[PDB]
C-alpha cells in the first residue's frame, strides 16, 4: 500500500511509461515501479487469485476478458467527462459483461514494414513475393522477414481468405470458428508454399526478423508501432504500408488495443485511477511513452489528432479498419494457443495444413 507497481510488456515503452511515473512521484510522493516480466500475460492470473501480483497490469485487451471472469480486475469508474476523451469503440473494447475493466490506451495493428532503397514500390499482392525475392536472392538479400513463431503475425495472411476466431452476432457465439474452414487453409497453405520454395525459413522469430530488417538484410517485414523506434535508430530509410492482399482481399489484422487494468486485489485502487485518469492519459503523458516505443493510434482524442498526420499512423489505422478488433472473451486464449501449435506444426512439417487446423478448432470448440 502507498505505492504502485505496473507490469507492462518488454516490447513496450516501459522506459517512457517509468518517466510519467517518476513525474507522478515528483507531484504525489507515490514511488511508480515499471517491471516488464517475461509471459507476464499468464503469470498475472496466478498471482492475483493469491491477492498479488502488481497494481496495474498492460496488455491488448484480448486478454482482459479471462480476467474479468475469473474476477481479477477491479471495474473502473471514470466520469462521463472522462469517457468523452477517449473513443467510444476503445471503451467497447475494455466493457465485459457489461462494465468497464480498463482503461484503453493504444489502438494497434500490423502493417507491411518496407526498405525505400530495395523496394521503392512495395508489392500490392502476397503472389507476387515469391518473384521479388528471387531477383533480391540474386544480391544476397531476401524479399521479407516477419516473426512466424506467434500466430499473431501469421493471422492476417490467414483471415485474408475467410479464416475468422468466433463469429460475432450484433455476442460471439464461441461454438462458431474459423480456424479450420477453406480460407483459413488458403492462407496457411500459401505460407507453407514460401518456406518449401525457401522464400522464408519456418524459424524465423521475432529478434531474427527484426535484425534482418533492420539491418538491410531483407526488403520487407511486418510488425506494429513499438518497432518503429528501432527502425528509426537504424541506416534503413522505411516506410510503413497495407499489408499485401491474398487472392484479391485484403490481409485482415487483428487490433488490438493497450489497456491498463487495475488489479482486484490492489490496495492502492484511488492511486492507480489518478495515475491513469490524470498523468498516463494526458498529452504529455502518451507522449512520454510514445516517443520511447510508438503506441500507434491512441485512444486520447487530443492527442489522436496529433499523431493523425503521420503517414505511419495512417496506415496503421488502414491496415486496422481492414482488420477486425479481437474478441476480449475468456475463450480467446484458447484460440491463441491453439492457432499457435497449428502454425508451427504445418510451417515445421509436423502436420498437414488441414490436420494442423482440424486439431486447432477441435481444440477450441
Ligand atoms: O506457450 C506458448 C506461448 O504462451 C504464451 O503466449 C500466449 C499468450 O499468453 C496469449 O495471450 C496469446 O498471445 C496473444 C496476445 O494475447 C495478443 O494480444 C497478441 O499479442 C501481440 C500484442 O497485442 C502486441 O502488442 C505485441 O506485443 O505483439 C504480440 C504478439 O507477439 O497476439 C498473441 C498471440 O501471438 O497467445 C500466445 C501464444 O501464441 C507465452 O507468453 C509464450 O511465452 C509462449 O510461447
Ligand atoms: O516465449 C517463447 C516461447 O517459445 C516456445 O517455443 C515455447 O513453447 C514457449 O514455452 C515459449
Ligand atoms: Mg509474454
Ligand atoms: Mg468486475
Ligand atoms: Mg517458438
Amino acid at each position: 500500500e502507498g505505492k504502485l507497481v505496473i507490469w507492462i510488456n518488454g516490447d513496450k515503452g516501459y522506459n517512457g511509461l517509468a518517466e510519467v511515473g517518476k513525474k507522478f512521484e515528483q507531484d504525489t510522493g507515490i514511488k511508480v515501479t515499471v517491471e516488464h516480466p517475461d509471459k507476464l500475460e499468464e503469470k498475472f492470473p496466478q498471482v492475483a487469485a493469491t491477492g498479488d501480483g502488481p497494481d496495474i497490469i498492460f496488455w491488448a485487451h484480448d486478454r482482459f476478458g479471462g480476467y474479468a471472469q475469473s474476477g481479477l480486475l477491479a471495474e473502473v469508474t471514470p466520469d462521463k467527462a472522462f469517457q468523452d476523451k477517449l473513443y467510444p469503440f476503445t471503451w467497447d473494447a475494455v466493457r465485459y459483461n457489461g462494465k468497464l475493466i480498463a482503461y484503453p490506451i493504444a489502438v494497434e495493428a500490423l502493417s507491411l514494414i518496407y526498405n525505400k532503397d530495395l523496394v521503392p514500390n512495395p508489392p500490392k499482392t502476397w503472389e507476387e513475393i515469391p518473384a521479388l525475392d528471387k531477383e533480391l536472392k540474386v544480391k544476397g538479400k531476401s524479399a521479407i522477414m516477419f516473426n512466424l513463431q506467434e500466430p499473431y503475425f501469421t493471422w492476417p495472411l490467414i483471415a485474408a481468405d475467410g479464416g475468422y476466431a468466433f463469429k460475432f452476432e450484433n455476442k460471439y457465439d464461441v461454438k462458431d470458428v474459423g480456424v479450420d474452414n477453406a480460407g483459413a487453409k488458403a492462407g496457411l497453405t500459401f505460407l507453407i508454399d514460401m518456406i518449401k520454395n525457401k522464400n522464408m525459413s519456418a524459424d524465423t522469430d521475432y529478434s531474427i526478423a527484426e535484425a534482418a530488417f533492420n539491418k538491410g538484410e531483407t526488403a520487407m517485414t511486418i510488425n506494429g508501432p513499438w518497432a518503429w523506434s528501432n527502425i528509426d535508430k537504424s541506416k534503413v530509410n522505411y516506410g510503413v504500408t497495407l499489408l499485401p492482399t491474398f487472392k484479391g482481399k485484403p490481409s485482415k489484422p487483428f487490433v488490438g488495443v493497450l489497456s491498463a487494468g487495475i488489479n482486484a486485489a490492489s490496495p492502492n485502487k484511488e492511486l492507480a485511477k489518478e495515475f491513469l485518469e490524470n498523468y498516463l492519459l494526458t498529452d504529455q503523458g502518451l507522449e512520454a511513452v510514445n516517443k520511447d516505443k510508438p503506441l500507434g493510434a491512441v485512444a486520447l482524442k487530443s492527442f489522436q489528432e496529433q499523431l493523425a498526420k503521420d503517414p505511419r499512423i495512417a496506415a496503421t489505422m488502414d491496415n486496422a479498419q481492414k482488420g477486425e478488433i479481437m474478441p476480449n472473451i475468456p475463450q480467446m486464449s484458447a484460440f491463441w494457443y491453439a492457432v499457435r501449435t497449428a502454425v508451427i506444426n504445418a510451417a515445421s512439417g509436423r502436420q498437414t495444413v488441414d490436420a494442423a487446423l482440424k486439431d486447432a478448432q477441435s481444440r477450441i470448440t
